[PDB]
């Protein structure tokens, strides 16, 4: 796992990245988001993931907003 | 993206098998499940799925029951 933090999320679209400590944003789609709530994202929010690596590169996985 | 059908599938551990005709078996976490609804999958349900490469190898992502 990894933390960071939402640099921007398109709700429409459904995907935005995710900004991480030292390294580059990462894709995050709205298939990743973890729970019950509707599949969204909002700027700035803290997330905990995981890395994946995609066919188009790095991907976040496990997508779960922390408290 | 994909089709394939599920192998078998741990209910209680939340994970199992897609079997794809003619390739490989690809891992299924029931966090890469799709939709409203108790995360799961029954042997022989038709599936749509992504496969992405983490830290532990390759398994699915964006796994979609099909009818």
């Amino acid at each position: 796992m990894q933390r960071g933090k939402v640099k921007w999320f398109n709700n429409e679209k459904g995907y935005g990245f995710i900004e991480v400590e030292g390294g580059s944003d990462v894709f995050v789609h709205f298939t990743a988001i973890q729970g019950e709530g509707f599949k969204t994202l909002e700027e700035g929010q803290e997330v905990s993931f995981e890395i994946v690596q995609g066919n188009r590169g790095p991907q976040a996985a496990n997508v779960t907003k922390e408290a």
